[PDB]
């Protein structure tokens, strides 16, 4: 049955499903689609709610901007994740243990419930940044200390987590946000410092599987990317 | 074989997703209530360290819950527990076994997670205005099969998830409990009694009547007295815009 991933290259949301689509080995195609600026008039067929990423999976061979009724559509992300570890059972992308399968779902709501919406606020709302440094280090303190992925193996916990953390730096490194510089300055310090030694171990481990490679568009084009998200308001920054 | 404790409270809802599962499950475990709110334990952090209810314990050696063992298995997060006693409970079918259907569970938990409970909390604890409420709700109603039945057909995991906060908000209505406006609390009362919402009534009803409900609910009147006794439920206080 086909597969159909609708992308966009700037999405931390859609990058999650490319990654677990490359860690099965899956066959599938990817459209990207201007979902911020133009959406296309037959998106709504393939997601209702107007979000990227949407799947459809089954039906009819058709082309992506001529969507079949007939197709399974699934939507939201990490529904997706679990739905690829349910078809490619052999890839094992999740453990096979109950708890440590436990400990990746956990990382993946720790995520989900108290760090996303940090990053949310700072980069879009530019509110301080010692919240956000709070949730990246318990999350930080979530994996194994001495290395390793949130689960020990790879799952889709790591999927799920690097799209974020990955655009971070870069994102950062280009002042692109609505934080102010000195709150820029601050967080490159604090993530370049000691206390966040485990997490740039976490980020580069994630980064060198070619499930990363394979789905970034490198750091500067991700940056140019990002720049055309009305919400980051490129050139703009709240003080105070 | 391995022992499940869970640390509960009767006003969570999260805590009451995770009850739910247990019943349907079968499982052998154990309830242990915190209050979490206004008198956390000291040795409450062994258990979670983000000092948050639902915790639980799963293994290592039987002690009381108030002396949990550094061997037991420290499980945090209601949807990470529900995926859990899934996976230990695999006999119980608490998930569908197709992939199509499993995904309809895993959406419809993210549905709710994503777009309707922000909205629960705001209007219940800041009372921010009910329309987005109603319309995520609205969002909801409508991924759930029409002709009945629950999120993915039959029971699974991700009605455990949703039934804690669609059961709350009927009754919690009607005693005028959360800070809303009293012109929204008319507004969610018509809405939630009139026929755009029949069929998540249904859903709520066919929630209800499993005995997975009826063994981890208080009743009513008595959730909304533990409800009461929520500090960030300022009783005469009330937001407007
Ligand atoms: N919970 C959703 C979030 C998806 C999401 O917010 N996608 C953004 C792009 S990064 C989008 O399409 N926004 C359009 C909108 O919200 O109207 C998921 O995990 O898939
Ligand atoms: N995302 C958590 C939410 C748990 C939660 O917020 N629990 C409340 C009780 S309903 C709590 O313990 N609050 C204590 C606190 O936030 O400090 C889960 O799904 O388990
Ligand atoms: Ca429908
Ligand atoms: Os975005
Ligand atoms: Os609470």
């Amino acid at each position: 049955k086909q597969i159909t991933l609708y992308t966009a290259t700037f999405s931390p949301y859609a990058h999650r499903v490319r990654i677990a689509l490359e860690e099965a080995g899956a066959e599938y195609t990817t459209y990207d689609v201007d979902i911020l600026r133009n959406m296309p008039d037959w998106f709504p067929l393939v997601n209702p709610l107007k979000k990227i990423p949407a799947m459809t999976f089954g039906g009819p061979e058709v082309p992506p901007d001529q969507p079949s009724p007939e197709s399974a559509k699934i939507a939201e992300s990490l529904a997706m994740l679990e739905f690829i570890a349910d078809l490619f059972p052999d890839a094992k992308l999740l453990p096979t243990d109950p708890v440590l399968r436990a400990r990746a779902r956990t990382f993946m709501a720790l995520y989900e419930n108290y760090v996303n919406g940090q990053f949310r606020d700072v980069w879009f709302l530019g509110t301080p940044a010692d919240p956000l440094l709070q949730a990246l280090e318990m999350l930080q303190g979530a994996l194994p200390p001495d290395g390793g992925f949130a689960a020990g193996e790879w799952s889709i916990a790591d999927a799920a987590v690097i799209p974020f953390l990955a655009r971070m730096f870069p994102y950062l490194e280009a002042g692109l946000g609505l934080y102010s510089k000195e709150d820029g300055v601050k967080m490159r310090k604090a993530m370049a410092s000691e206390r966040f030694a485990r997490i740039r171990q976490y980020v580069r481990d994630c980064r060198a599987r070619p499930s990363f490679a394979n789905t970034w568009a490198g750091d500067a084009e991700q940056v140019e990317a990002a720049k055309t998200v009305p919400m980051l308001r490129v050139g703009e920054h709240h003080h105070h």
